[PDB]
């Protein structure tokens, strides 16, 4: 297999591939973003995501056709503390895909990106019932980041964004 | 007073700033960032944080000869399955320079780069004891967020990411 950052050409592959995760989550109703909206987001002249994605060779397809077996997505994020972080938001491979060491080797080339970056930690969240994950993760030196608890997460939806932009 | 996107100049104004909130939650050592840092990752030719500031007139400047007595340190995320968000990192005013509406106008100018941007929602964290934040947030429109909740925050230091790195 070859991992390799996505191209624009790509897009259609990591629609798929985020609607497998979200179905793998039972969510898939979830994901309303489109294949233009990734274009965009994502190879316009600034993005908002970076992707690296798995490709087999044509003769091990998927059976829908598909060269594109896994993905990473993910971005940079800045602790006014410590500085730069790489932010590790999706990471998915199709289950007939899994156990080649195809997640390992997204995650050392994500590594090497935060090296080239400079970032001193890359974070990330695992559903707790995960035990594969965080044994996959936690093999691979991963440890847990206590710096949210005490804090709750809020949201200010698009609503009352625009309302306080015009009041 | 004035809200406006920082300079390269204002760095040093943000490293005090940033130092003056980790005072206020007791953590002021936490803060290894340098005014070198900042300006390389916030003025490059690549910024991995944006920042506002607040700044009042000269015959009102701090004890200490300071014009900005506010900022607000944002950058932007994605959530695949719902597109851009603006994510609000720091969020601080001097106490002496608090209650006079410098707050509110900040979050109102966070509002109108997260709309121009094209964001759903802005994001944040508020620390659980801090009910006069949390008020000041609900009051202008805020939510709970319960996308995090069922899920572990794991990191991976830069000692395991070079490791794997150059596995
Ligand atoms: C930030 C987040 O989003 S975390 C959410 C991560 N995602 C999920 O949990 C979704 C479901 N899972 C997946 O999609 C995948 O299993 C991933 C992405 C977690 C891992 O990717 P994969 O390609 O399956 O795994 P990879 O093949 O590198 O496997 C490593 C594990 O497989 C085994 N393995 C790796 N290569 C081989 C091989 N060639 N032969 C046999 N076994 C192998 C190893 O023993 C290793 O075990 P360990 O975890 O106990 O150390
Ligand atoms: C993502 C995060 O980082 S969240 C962490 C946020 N930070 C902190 O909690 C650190 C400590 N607090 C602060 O630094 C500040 O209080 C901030 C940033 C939270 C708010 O900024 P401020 O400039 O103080 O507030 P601002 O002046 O706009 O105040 C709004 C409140 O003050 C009152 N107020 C505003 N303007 C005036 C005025 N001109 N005259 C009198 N009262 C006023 C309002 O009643 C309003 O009350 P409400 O919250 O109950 O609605």
């Amino acid at each position: 297999f070859v991992i390799r950052p996505a191209t624009a050409a790509d897009c259609s592959d990591i629609l798929r591939l985020i609607k497998e995760l979200a179905r793998y989550e039972y969510m898939e109703e979830q994901v309303i973003l489109t294949e233009k909206d990734l274009l965009e987001d994502g190879f316009g002249e600034h993005p908002f995501y970076h992707c690296l994605v798995a490709e087999v060779p044509k003769e091990h397809w998927t059976p829908e056709g598909h060269s594109i077996v896994g993905f990473a997505m993910y971005y940079f994020t800045y602790d006014p503390w410590i500085g730069k972080l790489l932010y590790l938001e999706d990471f998915f491979v199709m289950s007939d895909y899994r156990g080649f060491g195809i997640g390992s080797e997204i995650l050392k080339n994500l590594s090497q990106v935060a090296m080239r970056c400079r970032c001193s930690s890359m974070h990330f969240l695992v559903a707790e019932w995960n035990e594969p994950s965080i044994n996959f993760y936690k093999r691979r030196g991963a440890s847990d980041l206590s710096s949210e608890e005490g804090w709750r997460l809020f949201k200010i939806d698009k609503e009352y964004l625009l309302k306080m932009a015009t009041e």
